[PDB]
């Protein structure tokens, strides 16, 4: 709710733009995936042999998250399917908190 008005309440009110923005974000999406194709054809075969270290970054954030996983969460699950989703879930909430401190870090704000 808000009703005209509205004005430090953008926030909110802009929120649903977000079913405008849907379409623009497809549309962009595929002019610019289009092209940087190409770019991003560039780091992959000739600094591929560095672009790929990326990769196996993976398996450290595992290595280490896998422990911590399992001590923050107090050691409460099943299967150890989960180290896989926690990757989305734990691991991406952490940023969560981060984030914020980007907007006020100066870049985006």
């Amino acid at each position: 709710g808000s009703h005209m008005d509205s004005s430090i309440s953008k926030q909110a009110l802009s929120e649903i733009e977000t079913r405008h923005s849907e379409i623009i974000k497809l549309e962009n999406s595929i002019r610019e995936l289009h092209d940087m194709f190409m770019d991003m054809a560039m780091l992959v075969e000739s600094q591929g042999e560095m672009i790929d270290r990326i990769e196996y970054n993976v398996e450290h954030a595992v290595d280490y998250v896998e422990r911590a996983v399992s001590d923050t969460k107090k050691a409460v699950k099943y299967q150890s399917k989960a180290r896989r989703k926690k990757i989305m879930i734990i691991i991406c909430c952490v940023i969560l908190g981060i984030i914020i401190a980007s907007t006020i870090g100066g870049i985006f704000g």
